């Protein structure tokens, strides 16, 4: 749990995310809870040139290390950490199916039992606000109150979990659920879903 | 036909299945008929860390080896083995197109002559029941009576065959048929199919 | 232009075709014109285990070498060679988009100027006939009279050209055109096409 | 900034573009501003056999080096360079989603805040004209007046930027936006977009 071990894993999550097909338009950013703030990916540097020393520390006050530029989307990473104390890692991306559902401004309903992985019977969609603003941060903090992942309208996805492995896994799972919802929505609307009682049993079970 | 040769092939089937794009949401599980029960993948361990010694033996009574946790979906692997005596290997996954057809709760009709690979003129869709229950197991055992593969509503796919090679091959084939059905269903409904007599000739031919 | 150089290239075309995503359901077969008949891939052996000595020779009379089983789809490879004297190589596959258009039993119209690569202003779709029969062979020979590639209803694609490189390239191009047609057909029907005069200029130009 | 360093990067952009899935039907071509004209990929040679010495120089008058055949699509590369003085690199391809939007003859509207990367609130679609003609060149030069990327009806995409890295990145981004637009258009028409004022804030911000 040294700084450089946490920097290496951030980078491996960047690479793994690209290999899985979630980082298209070379748009993601990844962070971990650390000391009084977080370690996050820098802005501008392509994932493949990233080295341990590129990773930036941002404290609880929002001040970042000297001579390093944190991701341009860092504020809602900080908002996730303060809204969900149990979150230790955050994955953000512009994965295509998720972003496509976020353009319809729809929530993803319980079309598969794996929806319970993010905490309830849906995957919310928070309202649009200009990227990088205080207003975007508030909507994300309210959406993550009772869910571990949220879509952001006209934008993409945020997923948070106890470690980087699980956070990437969740992010990927939401992209599968997003693709299943768009695939069936083109055939029939609305899409058949499992009932709230059925989702309650699955939740107990997990 | 030693235990470790069967453990190696299970693992290679996991890897091959991931490479083919069927194991998204890192959800599949694979088993083989062995002695009085089966060898199956364990729960929790990511496919890439899997070693021969991770594979779990579950006997005819449903008791598993000490200190090892079998997949959480093991019961319907045991149900497949008792419903189809000729089955020696089982592949389960949550492949996207198959799962998308299973959310519409539709059977896949004879839209391509390769539908005959699973035994008849369709790929059934068994009714939803909570994952891991006795009730899910019964529906799978009834669906596999006269078919080698079945969709599971709101869930995914199960495919069984005489060996791991053929079972993976079948599972993959059903994912192609699922994608062909969803692609054409978005254009026209219903989709044109081959007649029962035409399917009967193909069956004789195979 | 030795037998084993032609066997090596067939195999490399199998591999390249799989890498491109055209050989799903491990269904393709490839042949080259040779002596009085052709060299073709064998039936049963998975592409990755294929060695030079697996390749089968079939003469002008349809007799194959002793102890080797040619692809189960060899007859329409022989039909292509007799219908188009200029063809030296044949690629057959069950590529998804192409097969999906072939289930709608539609021709692909001039939605892109690259349609001219197969000879005219369309990609025909020959009528279904049981795989491996004389009747399937006749429909393919009539469809290839004035086109270098054809869809086969409820089945897949056949493409022929002067060498293996160009034949694979053509096969791949038709799969792109098939995907473009299905993608736009789900939005609007009919799809806008280029006029016959415009296609005539492109043809002169190529 | 030697000739061979610019030739190496063109080639790496070809390869990277293929790896990303934008060069299907082996149709792209890439160029860089150089001396009084440009260096561009040659016609006929498959990307993978390309060596530094294959790259062709075309001067300001449109004369190319002796014994080398420039891409068959070179004229609109020259048109981009004269229409946008700030452009140092050009990427052209027939990427599927982009080409599919270009067959509907539609512009891509502001469905995502990343639309601002090409300069405004849309991605235009220039009218069809036979490939390789003076008329195609004029339409591309008018479309690129106030945008860094344009679709070409019934054809594909052109993207230009200050260097090869950014030009490929832009080209890829437009393919993501194209896929998001076609995915949502199949569900609802019209697709919800961000307002012109909202796009103006994003532009200031970038
Ligand atoms: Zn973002
Ligand atoms: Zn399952
Ligand atoms: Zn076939
Ligand atoms: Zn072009």
């Amino acid at each position: 749990m040294e700084r450089n071990k946490l920097a290496r894993q951030i980078i491996d999550t960047c690479l793994e995310m690209t290999r899985l097909g979630l980082n298209q338009g070379t748009a993601g950013n990844v962070s971990v809870r650390y000391q009084d703030g977080m370690l996050i990916t820098p802005t501008g540097i392509p994932y493949e040139k990233l080295t341990e020393s590129h990773i930036v520390f941002i404290d609880g006050n929002g001040k970042h290390e000297e001579g390093k530029l944190p991701s341009s989307e860092w504020r809602f990473h900080m908002a996730a950490y303060q809204s969900r104390p149990d979150a230790n890692a955050v994955v953000h991306n512009h994965a295509v199916h998720c972003t496509a559902v976020s353009i319809l401004n729809r929530s993803i309903p319980a079309i598969h039992y794996m929806i319970a992985a993010a905490g309830g019977n849906s995957i919310p969609c928070a309202p649009y606000a200009t990227a990088g603003t205080r207003e975007l941060s508030e909507h994300v903090a309210l959406a993550l109150k009772n869910r571990k992942a949220t879509l952001l309208q006209h934008h993409g996805l945020i997923a948070c979990e106890v470690n980087l492995e699980k956070a990437l896994w969740l992010a990927h799972e939401v992209e599968v659920l997003a693709q299943l919802y768009l695939t069936t929505l083109a055939i029939t609307d609305p899409v058949p879903v499992l009932s709230d009682e059925e989702i309650a049993v699955v939740l107990e079970k997990f």
